[PDB]
């Protein structure tokens, strides 16, 4: 790797990717945020990983925390760091003041504690060491210039001593300076900043590495949600665009389409159904999902409009029973409100629930469900990733969008997410005789050829039925249509008198 | 209760914002649909005909079934009409009928046929030679037939 | 925060009545309510047949339309 | 025909039943004269209407 600095890899998902490698060896990262920003895990689990991966013993170092604290909260994650202070792969060096303390003691102590640091790692032979809020240290009775002297003497001894540290640090603003003192920013090698914006009631955090003295990195705020698994960030603009391209054919459910399509969606696709509300966008996903299941495949829907209860009411009445679905273990449906969490989360919820089920099909029924609220480049950035997701794992996937206004909609998409995906499948109404019916287009396919017509298809018991298209009408797109006859009547099967049979014989 | 109703959910989303008033919506609508109480939901589109979408506040999505009620200006005059525009369970009807009230109530009558953009509110009236053929004078082929 | 575990993120709105605090998750409540093949009337015996039998009990029905077209009488 | 023609009408009624048309009306040193519809035209509301003028049903 051409980067003029080594780094070391802390092993927390997409944290090196967006560092190009991880953390730089000998020397410190000031990780800092404001308060349950993830500070601590940061700290503990980049110790953590040095420790199961490369038997790395670490040296975690706490002000205010109680040694038996950090030990107690680190099992929520499910790490047993008592077991490694047990076998001296992990020392945890208390320095918290006490219960019952007297003033004065913050300058021979930074002395002291360096001599004291630079033991433990001596004794126990660590690689990586990470020093909770110095911050509450200088909490005593101090000014900008004393902490700026007495940082940069513990950062320096600490590299004198070759340790690849970590500082944690509190803030007071969001978005003001990085630091309490305003002096830690720039005493530091690199800086990692941790935000929980607010915003709109929801919480968002996100992770930024706003320098790394010697390298490239990920410019800007990445996402990142804290899990029964620890830190998880998602390099939204590090994803590639190198997605493997087939030319396969799967069925779209329903037969007709298929055709329409050229010969049944590709493998490897994005699909957008779009449509004004009740135009059955959701019935063709049942359909798209039914179909995996009919051949033996896996695929999961994420309902964020009707609960899983009813998904199945109306997915009967349709036929295909859903019940069974879940039973052979070949669909799986998730049912989430959007408001339920934010689009990081989401997110992740998504990709774990297609991890732990391998789909071949997924159907995320409603995007325009998940952009309730949120502001369009987060949204954008949201469909960007699951359509990504998806790309490169070879997974079809059939979204579905609901659009503001009934007929008379000028656009595929109110989001403007028409060029992220690969096919889109329109339906429509169309006010012909003083009846609301129903119309299906094939706007476009990327690599196929699909039909360009606007047929009429109306709904039953069965399903879908495909018909043909208004061929005698102009404004079609207009919703309410103008009927002009050069023809009708036109062949295909004049022949008058008594044609029919009825119920009887025929 | 096992049937609620409010009348016009478009009367509480006045100032409130609109992430607020969603947030409400699924509120009273959620707890209705786990308790069991089917419920009816008033909302009054801003604007008198030409309204090109169902809610102001994108509710429409949030919901089962949708009815619609909507003016349509017939010779000088302003008259009524419904239509079941969708249902998730059921089949429904697809035709735009017209309706009257009176001092018993609403009757429900036919669909208006022969118009065209009727959605608009402002529909055009349009028979000019309604579906019997240039052929009402049948052009004369009809001839042998009758004799002496 | 709650050093050591989970917990829901995000503000929540309560209120204080003669009963104390009460909050409503409405970000916690789960899309799990019950859904069945009920039919039920309206009081527009025409309607329920559009409709096509009549309102599901269990689902929520919008009424639409201008000032003055009727929802309150339906 | 080229001119500013008023119309009255009630549009809502929230007790009562009230007359569904629209009708023409001017004004004079005796006060609002209320007339007849418009029954012949399309598109009154716009403002901007149309006369039918329909060929009859045309024999
Ligand atoms: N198992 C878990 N699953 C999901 N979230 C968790 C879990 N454990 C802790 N959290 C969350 O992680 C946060 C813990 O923050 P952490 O202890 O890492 O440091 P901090 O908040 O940055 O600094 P400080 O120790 O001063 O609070 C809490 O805000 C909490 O909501
Ligand atoms: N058994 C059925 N028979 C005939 N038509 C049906 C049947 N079920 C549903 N429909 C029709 O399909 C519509 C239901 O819409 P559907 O569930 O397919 O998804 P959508 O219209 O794309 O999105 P959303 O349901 O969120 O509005 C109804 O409005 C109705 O006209
Ligand atoms: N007794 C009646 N006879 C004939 N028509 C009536 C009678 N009562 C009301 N109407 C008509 O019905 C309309 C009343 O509307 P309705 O009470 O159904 O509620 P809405 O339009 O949903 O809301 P809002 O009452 O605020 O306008 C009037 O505009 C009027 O034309
Ligand atoms: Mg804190
Ligand atoms: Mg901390
Ligand atoms: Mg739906
Ligand atoms: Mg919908
Ligand atoms: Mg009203
Ligand atoms: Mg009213």
């Amino acid at each position: 790797e051409h980067q003029a600095i080594a780094k070391m890899r802390t092993m927390i998902e997409g944290f090196d990717d967006i560092s190009h490698g991880g953390l730089p060896i000998g020397r410190s990262t000031l990780v800092s945020g404001t308060s349950g920003t993830g500070k601590t895990l940061f700290s503990i689990q980049f110790l953590y990983n040095g420790i199961i991966e490369f038997d790395e013993p670490g040296v975690f170092v706490t002000f205010e925390e109680t040694p038996q604290d950090i030990i107690k909260n680190a099992r929520s994650f499910g790490w047993d760091l008592a077991k490694l202070v047990d076998e001296g792969k992990l020392f945890i060096l208390d320095a918290s003041p006490d219960p019952e303390g007297q003033e004065v003691v913050g300058g021979f102590d930074l002395s002291a504690l360096i001599e004291r640091i630079n033991y433990a790692i001596q004794k126990y032979r660590a690689r990586r060491v990470s020093i909770d809020s110095v911050t509450s240290v200088f909490q005593q009775y101090d000014a900008s210039s004393v902490v700026r002297r007495e940082l940069f003497r513990l950062v320096a001894r600490l590299k004198q001593i070759g340790a690849t540290t970590v500082m944690t640090t509190e803030r007071i603003e969001e978005y003001g300076p990085i630091a309490r003192y305003g002096v830690e920013e720039f005493v530091s090698d690199n800086v990692v900043i941790l935000r929980n914006v607010l915003e709109g009631e929801r919480r968002r955090r996100t992770l930024e590495i706003l320098k790394l003295r010697g390298t490239s990195h990920m410019k800007g705020e990445y996402p990142f949600t804290i899990t029964d698994h620890g830190i998880n960030i998602f390099p939204l603009g590090a994803m590639r665009l190198t997605q493997r391209s087939s030319n396969v054919r799967v069925s779209s459910g329903v037969v007709r389409l298929d055709e329409m399509c050229g010969g049944g969606f590709f493998k490897d696709s994005i699909i957008l159904a779009t449509g004004a509300t009740g135009t059955g966008k959701t019935l063709l996903v049942s359909r798209f999902v039914e179909n995996a299941c009919a051949n033996k495949e896996r695929a999961i829907l994420f309902a964020y409009e009707e609960s899983r209860a009813q998904l199945l009411r109306n997915a009967y009445s349709w036929g295909m029973d859903f019940e069974e679905m879940e039973r052979q273990n070949l669909l799986k449906i998730v049912c989430a409100y959007p408001e339920s969490a934010g689009l990081e989360d989401h997110l992740q919820i998504i990709k774990s629930e297609i991890n732990d089920f391998k789909p071949a099909r997924i159907a995320i029924d409603s995007l325009s469900a998940l952009a309730r609220g949120v502001s369009n480049n987060a949204f954008r950035q949201f469909v960007i990733g699951v359509t990504g997701y998806a790309k490169q794992e070879e997974i079809t996937g059939l979204f579905t969008n609901t659009s503001d206004q009934f007929m008379g909609a000028h656009s595929i998409t109110d989001s403007h997410i028409d060029t992220i995906t690969d096919t889109i499948i329109l339906l429509q109404y169309v006010e012909i005789r003083g009846e609301m019916s129903r119309a299906i287009n094939v706007f476009k396919m990327r690599g196929s050829w699909h039909d360009k017509a606007i047929r009429e298809f109306m709904i039953s018991d069965k399903g879908p039925d495909i018909k043909d298209s208004f061929r005698n009408f102009e404004r079609i797109i207009s919703g309410s249509p103008t009927r002009i006859t050069v023809d009708e009547k036109s062949e295909l099967s004049r022949i008058v008198r008594g044609v029919q049979e009825k119920g009887p014989e025929s």
